[PDB]
């Protein structure tokens, strides 16, 4: 029988490409989401397993609370379970604007940045401090982003015609408009930056750690 037995892989880095394939997962599963919440729709965990993460299903816990995470800071989206293993999404803090007419990624986790900005400033936020706060996202006067589209539009236009916000010449500054006192509180947007820096932070595991889960 005898043949050539000399001796992976040849070389490439599985483990680093792990902690890419979740983070991608981590992407791929947090715009799901919001196609979910876009159509209205209920969303199980045998959806997500079946159709985003087939092939890490026993890292459900760790793809889905961080897609989760950034739905809540980035979109402002919370992903709500029913209590079951299905969850609705709804905008955070009951906001009625999503932004969606862009009828792809919801404006709400921004606006709510802004209102939380306001609130922390006290009565009025100069319009310096609401672009430094801005910058530090990296959201710039003038330049169109991809996921919020041009700001100055977004803060002085949109926003005001929805009166969520009022922008006036005092330097310039904003404060709460009506639908904001309506819809929402300071007192409640400042809990809910109170409860997002106070979230139990999750780890991407090892291939080790992923390993023993089963």
């Amino acid at each position: 029988s005898g043949v050539d037995l000399g001796t992976y892989f040849q070389s490439m880095d599985a483990e680093s490409l792990f902690r890419e394939a979740l983070s991608n997962k981590v992407d791929e599963l947090a715009h799901f989401l919001l196609r979910k919440y876009r159509a209205k729709e209920l969303v199980t965990k045998a959806e997500m397993l079946e159709r985003v993460i087939k092939n890490y299903k026993r890292c459900f816990p760790v793809i889905f609370g961080k897609a989760s995470e950034s739905l809540k800071m980035i979109f402002g989206i919370d992903v709500k379970e029913v209590d079951s293993n299905t969850y609705t999404l709804v905008t955070c803090l009951g906001l009625s604007y999503d932004g969606l007419l862009n009828q792809i990624f919801p404006k709400t986790g921004l606006l709510i940045i802004v209102l939380g900005t306001i609130a922390m400033e006290g009565d009025s936020a100069s319009e310096e401090e609401i672009w430094e706060e801005l910058g530090v996202m990296g959201v710039y006067d003038g330049r169109e982003h991809t996921v919020y589209g041009e700001p100055r539009k977004l803060l002085t236009q949109d926003w005001v015609q929805e009166n969520y916000l009022e922008y006036r010449q005092v330097r310039y500054e904003f404060l709460w408009g009506p639908r904001a006192l309506a819809e929402t509180s300071y007192v409640k947007v400042l809990e809910h930056v109170v409860r997002v820096n106070a979230r139990v932070r999750i780890a991407y595991p090892s291939l080790r750690e992923a390993a023993l889960l089963e």
